[PDB]
């Protein structure tokens, strides 16, 4: 019993809670693709000036 | 006849009534499949704000 109690507190020292990771993945996924969005409307600021020549 | 009657009546006081837990464990893993179900569908909320970009 007392191998059983180390190895279980030491599973509450490491282990992940896998259902809060399944969202904060889908969440940041979701960041990831608005980011390489934001990342090409910033690119185009030059794009703007080319129409006063 | 009093040592028979002391060892039913812990029975009385500790013991578990299967038939009913049966019951309760059936309504309990249909219940986890549904929390799962529903911890998947607010994991996709994020998704549906990248339509709008």
């Amino acid at each position: 019993k007392l191998q059983d109690s180390l190895d279980a507190g030491v599973g509450n020292l490491v282990d992940a809670d896998l259902a809060k990771e399944s969202a904060k993945l889908q969440s940041l996924q979701t960041k990831q693709q608005l980011g390489v969005q934001a990342l090409s409307i910033a690119n185009s600021s030059s794009s703007a000036i080319l129409s006063l020549f």
